């Protein structure tokens, strides 16, 4: 028994497949896995102590400080996650072999439920694993002193004095990821932008 239930938006895999118990083991592993990662502070989704509201406050500050901004969003993010790349990223930090083994088994089970298309939206593990997946991407743009960068799930905005969207698109391609070309916004200083549903104005 499992049709569908719109959750945040749509999807076309996972459903009342996930209903409890298996949720507990996934929720327990998620809490265990949070102790292995400190994601860069420019990432605001699925992390205790952070929220979309924080990203909006930072965006409203950063927009006054750069000549350009680029707002974009990853297309079909969770279905697009490469499992082999995700498991290589996990093993670099989860050096507890028993915990890594349990995580790997569940990820492979979740991927099968997703019909081998990335991670299912109904698994409690998928959100934190999406942050693992983009951690090196996030740090690459975070640690650049000449730009600012904010991400909430698949939604990103970059503030810079030189346009970098070609580099963004390429770094995403290294992860198997693409932008939703329809929702991409470039702006010059003085322009407003919609980010996470909020209009952010210069000054
Ligand atoms: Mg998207
Ligand atoms: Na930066």
């Amino acid at each position: 028994m499992k049709k569908y239930m719109i959750k945040n938006k749509n999807k076309f895999r996972e459903v009342v497949v996930y209903e409890d118990d298996e949720l507990r083991l996934r929720k327990e592993l998620k809490e265990k896995l949070e102790k292995y990662f400190i994601f860069p502070p420019c990432v605001f989704s699925f992390i205790k102590g952070r929220s979309a509201k924080d990203a909006i406050i930072l965006a409203k500050e950063y927009i006054n400080q750069y000549d350009y901004f680029f707002k974009c969003d990853i297309k079909d993010f969770f279905p697009s996650i490469n499992i082999e790349k995700l498991l290589n990223l996990l093993r670099k930090r989860v050096n507890d072999v028993k915990f890594f083994k349990e995580l790997e088994k569940l990820i492979i089970e979740d991927n099968k439920i997703a019909d081998f298309k990335g991670l299912p939206l109904g698994s409690p593990l998928s959100p934190i694993l999406s942050n693992v997946y983009l951690e090196e991407f996030d740090n690459y743009f975070y640690k650049n002193k000449k730009i600012r960068y904010l991400r909430f799930c698949d939604d990103m905005i970059f503030f810079s004095n030189a346009n970098i969207y070609d580099e963004i698109i390429n770094k995403l391609k290294e992860l198997g990821l693409n932008l939703n070309e329809t929702k991409t916004i470039l702006g010059a200083k003085g322009d407003s932008v919609k980010f996470l549903g909020i209009i952010i104005n210069f000054k």
